[PDB]
């Protein structure tokens, strides 16, 4: 039906509904009569998948041939989301499998939504692993994701009473058609035991084993017929494991929770027991797998030649003592060897400056699960700070700061420390937030290494994020520049010569308003909820933290409704306010804050004064799969984190793509997005980094804003009165307190700026034309926020490989 | 190659051999360089499970158009072995299959050595549920196997030190071919709660809930088309279960590990809480699924017309107070009428009169978990004894002997008592253990409900039991006869014409000679053993019990060795004994039985005097795929328990079939086994039922035989004394106490009888050509063992349904 959406050839189509009939009857044992549609669904995957396996075969074999550098990219978290439709977008297979479903009487979009999310992730760490797997393939590196496959991945979130519920993400219940389980690749991981000094060196002994077992999981690139693979580990008791008898069965669940359940806090460290052995077990398990896969292309010194490990975040920073490990305990290379390979070998991106995000380990817990690792861990200190010794000789604060042990109530480890000592390359995630880290808390890093720091600005996968969730919009860009695009982001740039072109505007303003009525609908169906179409679509979606500033939102949300009850017959641009995402299960805040939006909700969305002038709706599990819904739909980006806190981004850059304006502050990616589109087609407000560190200088006094705004102190005597909640008055007196207290996050600071820069956007979303040819020049310069930009540049200034855009052999 | 294996057509070995390449591609993910023999058996099982589907699909839908009654066989054990043989012989693909893999390049008998047991049963009573499932589907009746689906089947046993280890069975580790999940069928199941009377009656309320998930694996009949369904329950947690969040998600093991391993005890008791709740799960989830299908065929007076169920001993009698339950409770019907259905319903089958296997709950234990079922249980209980009472007036002790419950330390239900009450019929498993059952422990019962009794002897598949395991042997017979014994196992009589004929004399002492170099082969390669080939292989092989005699075996061999050791230049008939059976953990007899038996092999097999005259050898890890091997090599079956306590054997039926000639007491099935033979052509020895009685009136003394007979006196002083444990020369005394003060099975009372007559199998031995003349003797009336038999006497005597030999269509 659609051109980006490829051929239905009538042979393709003939094999399609062959293969489909086949895998209903002989893969899930089912006729047409019983058939469900889920078993429609699972009938279609295997179809599907089946064209993957000869590319994925295929691929592999090349890299056994030609033998290059490959890359292994260790996260705790790959948030992948569906795979059904992106597989068919890589394979260029939609269109003829759309024709193939049609044609057996099937409704194809509607088998898409029994998909479950692969939820293996918690927010914008996960999502940037899964587009980042996406832009190797595409890009046609020899890389590897590296993972552990929770059993339960984030939970599902469900609002009752206005409170946010938590209930299981039993994602594997019906069965993955995409994992192949390898249990002939297992292999052991050690914890606990202790260390033996030997004529012969270390040796970690009496240690508890529990196996790894890895499931692959196929990433088709963009039509270039490359499946790169997403190994992810499974924890497996050993079979004499304790061996009453009966007991000693059951017993075997505690080695198997390793793998149970992904940790829901994002931006949050909490320092469990359980969460340090699920880092240790994937790196683990990942390095021997490495270090088996470089033996089987001795001599060490053409390791870092042979492979590169991008650490995300410092959630796998034990890679770096465990390889020091298995090179001088087991290959008996001397330890100076041993680093400088290390070294050579490990890179490691950061993703934060808040304080509670950064990991901190507890030495006894180091002790006691990994004895032999703290030594390590003792030892790179040592020789650390004997190199800033010699070089800033009698600055003994500098060798405090910098150690790796934290003096103090419990000595800890600062992981963030090791991986800057054991790593070639160091980078943050927009300039912005790089250039903090030169500045603030890795400054005595920088200045004994500069030429360790870096930056790569972060991007998403322009197949998921427009292809995929847009093919409307990918559509009538396609019509007047040509497909190329979608592999070459840069393109779009040729969209400005179209600005001023009557029928361009036109379509661009068809397609978002189609996008918004079928948004409209599956609000209906799926939620019975009633909005106006008509309305500007006014978008938060993103987890709950207080530094992402929801409670701004909310403050501007009241302020509007005050306002229209104040003069009810006054026109204002009608607005439908989306507020989604999920709180970490003891983050109380948090949890308050959403209870705090759906009782403004309960208030505006029943008031027959305001009509459908205003709505306040709750979005319930924000997660990949409603992204890609919600993202298309929207007109108005809320990215208003306090500036400096938002390392980078991504949801932005998202709706940035999809014809959706932006209001924010200076934080994160949106500086090089305002750069990029520029800033008279953005709308910037509030304080920026410097005007930050000025007020924090002078200290902030939140009483000062309320004593001087009206509108403020009135929203403010609402909250306290029992306005929002009228059976308990003082439902909201911990959210007041905290504003009008300790506010690490000055949301009355920015409110001013914030009320007046919305005045802005209703002014422009009164003129559809110049609302759209604004919206056109946001889409036209969002090139340079593609993951395969970013990608491209960890291929040459960090892993020292060069990208190729050339086929295999199909 | 041999012609009981089927056609191997051009047509279908060039289909098999590209469905195996096919399987091995997309299903496997492989290709030929980098396949395991693994990898080759799994693509081999993918090909020979595709032939299934169709027939599998098609008789589900013939039950349907049909509406024939359904018979369901309860069982907690179903030992079902290897089933890729299994499934090549009914389909008639076992010689096609064979020549696709040799013209792969493979050999497909070292493929079918990977494929795992599904050791899903303890012994004899989960190996009956195995056989009569493969009979059922050969009859063409429409028939359901249910169970649970364990996690880990029977431990699987290592001999360490001579001492016997257990290590977990984990057979689902490379995956399960043979199973369909079928989340869709997933059902829940109630424990603990409390019961709430209203005016509209009783109702069971704050109960926790599991949910039961089916699994479905075919069972094909001998090539008649008919593929029925064993379908097995997993249990799984609900998803807001409990819902730290994070204890809450690794908490629902506790729900999970209902379904985790299966209790190794076997004839014999243990009260414990988890093994209840399998016993109640099993059975609640099983019973909805019968109602739900019987509804989907208001009105119950027909179910009895349309459902049997059969209980496999009393390890599933909660159906009955369940069926009470869901009658009275949930569909309303009065007693009296819910009654009739559920008599009408249920079948009971007891497999033992040892006091110590009976189950007998303690109240309190089904107080706290199942509180409306022993509501019902008393109700049950009440009325029962009204009966009683009216029939036998003022007989109170007849009252106190007949009760559903036992007075006493802990009250207990009897879970016989209620099987009985509840049934229509009982029937016990071979001719002299019905009649004990009418006479001992069920005589009140049979005195009340004669018409209630009945005997259904076990059986075998002859499809496992010759065909599979000893291709040989069932083609010499075919040879003469043709191929229809194989699903009409009486027409072996017609074998009797060929006892003189010197062809077949030969043919059948050929085969039995290959058992056994193939046999002594596999000693040799899987366990460095070292044995004559010439000898007599004398075998003893079943669980591990004290009435099972393995000691009374023990005291032969030793003799046999002493004897050697003062005549040392005299000829003896060389022997093989091998004995080999796996005991319980906790059952520290029978543990101390296996190491006197591998601390006799160590003496006996390392003296120069003996030479190869004598060798014992304990074959570890005895399950069915061991059995398959063992059998067709044996020589001599040891069937020695003490008259009265073997309820039937099946052990026994499988070596009469493949040429061994039988040393046993009157006990089981071996009475009918010698009846059928004649008693000429058996080896009978030792008390008759009535010896035992006999001496137990009179008090049995072991001391008096120790005094009388100086071959035991000798025996019991090298016991006592070290001779078989040098460096803990008191290794041995809790058996030799035992033995001497308190043996319930009087071990030294059958010791003279049985050296006999194994002096009388020697002489015997000594002539080939009479001996194998006996052989045959004995495999020509071995017909009436078939399970053909056995079901066809269920399906007419107990179910009301007619067994039918006609296909259903290719
Ligand atoms: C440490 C750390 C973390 C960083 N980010 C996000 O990581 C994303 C990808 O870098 C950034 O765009 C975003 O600014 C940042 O908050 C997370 O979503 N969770 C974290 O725990
Ligand atoms: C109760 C009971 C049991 C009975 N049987 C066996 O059940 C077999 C099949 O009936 C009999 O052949 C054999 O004599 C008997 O011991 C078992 O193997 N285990 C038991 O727990």
């Amino acid at each position: 039906q659609i051109s980006v959406r490829g051929l239905a050839g009538v042979e393709n189509v003939t094999e399609l509904k062959k293969n489909f009939n086949r895998h209903l009857h002989f893969t899930l044992v089912k006729d047409r009569n019983v058939a469900t549609p889920r078993d429609y669904y699972f009938a279609l995957a295997h179809t599907v998948r089946d064209h993957l396996v000869g590319r994925w075969i295929r691929t592999q074999q090349h890299y056994y041939e030609k033998d290059p550098k490959r890359i292994y990219y260790l996260s705790l978290e790959f948030y992948m989301g569906r795979t059904l439709q992106n597989t068919m977008v890589n394979l260029a297979l939609e269109n003829a499998c759309d024709e193939a479903t049609y044609q057996l009487g099937l409704d194809m979009e509607e088998l898409e939504e029994i998909e479950e999310d692969a939820g293996l992730g918690n927010g914008g760490l996960g999502r940037l692993a899964a587009c980042f797997l996406d832009s190797m393939a595409t890009l046609g590196l020899a890389a590897y994701g590296y993972g552990i496959r929770y059993e339960f991945g984030i939970f599902n979130q469900k609002i009752c009473g206005g409170w946010q519920m938590e209930e299981a993400d039993d994602w594997l219940r019906y069965g993955n058609p995409w994992e192949k389980a390898r249990p002939e690749f297992t292999l052991p991981v050690h914890f606990y035991g202790r260390v033996e000094h030997t004529s012969q060196g270390a040796k970690w002994v009496d240690t508890q084993v529990v196996l790894a077992m890895p499931y692959d999981t196929p990433v088709p690139g963009y039509r270039n017929n490359v499946v790169n693979t997403m190994r992810l580990w499974s924890a497996k008791a050993p079979n004499d494991f304790n061996l009453g008898y009966i007991q000693a069965v059951l017993d075997r669940n505690l080695a198997e929770n390793i793998s149970r359940v992904l940790y829901p806090n994002d931006n949050f460290f909490e320092g469990k027991e359980l969460r340090l052995k699920q880092e240790y077990f994937v790196v683990a398990a990942t390095l021997q797998d490495i270090i088996r896969r470089f033996k089987s292309s001795t001599n060490f010194d053409a390791f870092p030649d042979k492979v590169a490990i991008q650490l995300n975040d410092t959630h796998p920073s034990l890679a770096i003592p465990e390889l020091m490990r298995v090179l001088v305990d087991l290959e008996r290379l001397d330890w100076d060897k041993a680093w400088e390979v290390t070294v050579k070998t490990c890179a490691y991106t950061n993703h934060t400056v808040l304080p509670e995000a950064l990991e901190r380990w507890p030495v006894h817990l180091l002790e006691t699960l990994l004895p032999r690792h703290l030594q390590i861990i003792y030892e790179i200190n040592q020789r650390f700070l004997n190199r800033v010794a010699a070089a800033f000789p009698g600055d003994v604060d500098r060798l405090r700061r910098m150690s790796l042990v934290e003096e103090g109530a419990v000595k800890r480890i600062n992981m963030a420390h090791l991986c800057i000592a054991g790593s070639h390359a160091v980078n943050g995630v927009a300039r912005i937030h790089s250039e903090i880290l030169k500045k603030t808390i890795f400054k005595d890093f920088y200045e004994l290494e500069p030429h360790k720091f870096q930056n790569k600005t972060n991007g998403i996968t322009p197949r998921r994020w427009l292809v995929l969730c847009n093919p409307g919009l990918a559509e009538i860009i396609a019509e007047r520049i040509g497909e190329e695009y979608i592999s070459d982001l840069d393109q779009l740039r040729k969209l400005l010569s179209y600005v001023d072109d009557e029928a361009f505007i036109r379509d661009v303003a068809k397609v978002k308003q189609e996008n918004k009525l079928k948004f409209a609908a599956y609000l209906e169906r799926e939620y019975k909820v009633h909005i106006n179409p008509n309305s500007l679509f006014d978008v938060q979606v993103k987890r709950i933290h207080e530094y992402k500033r929801q409670l701004l939102n909310c403050l501007h949300v009241i302020t509007l409704y005050n306002r229209i009850k104040k003069e009810p017959n006054k026109f204002v641009v009608p607005r439908t306010v989306m507020i989604g995402g999920k709180a970490a299960p003891g983050y109380h805040m948090a949890k308050m804050i959403i209870k705090l939006i759906t009782a403004i909700g309960d208030v505006v969305n029943h008031d027959p004064v305001v009509g459908d002038r205003l709505r306040v709706i709750f979005l319930e599990n924000y997660r990949v799969s409603l992204a890609e819904k919600v993202i298309p739909a929207a007109d108005l980006s809320e990215q208003i984190s306090t500036a400096g806190t938002e390392a980078s981004g991504t949801g932005n850059m998202k709706f940035m793509l999809n014809g959706a304006l932006t209001i924010g502050t200076m934080d994160g990616a949106n500086v090089e997005m305002a750069e990029e589109a520029g800033e008279e087609n953005f709308f910037i407000f509030g304080m920026r980094v410097e005007d930050v560190d000025r007020l924090d200088q002078r200290g902030y006094n939140a009483q000062e804003y309320y004593d001087r705004i009206p509108e403020l102190r009135q929203i403010i005597e609402q909250l306290s009165s029992g306005f929002f909640s009228p059976k308990q008055p003082d439902l909201f007196k911990d959210i007041v307190n905290m504003l009008m207290h300790h506010d690490r996050f000055k949301v009355f600071a920015d409110y001013e700026e914030y009320v007046k820069c919305q005045e802005r956007v209703s002014a422009l979303y009164k003129n559809p034309r110049e609302w759209t040819r604004m919206v056109i020049r946001n889409i036209a310069t969002s090139g340079k926020f593609s993951s395969d930009r970013t990608i491209a540049q960890y291929a040459r200034e960090i892993w020292g490989v060069e990208p190729s855009r050339q086929r295999l052999p199909a």
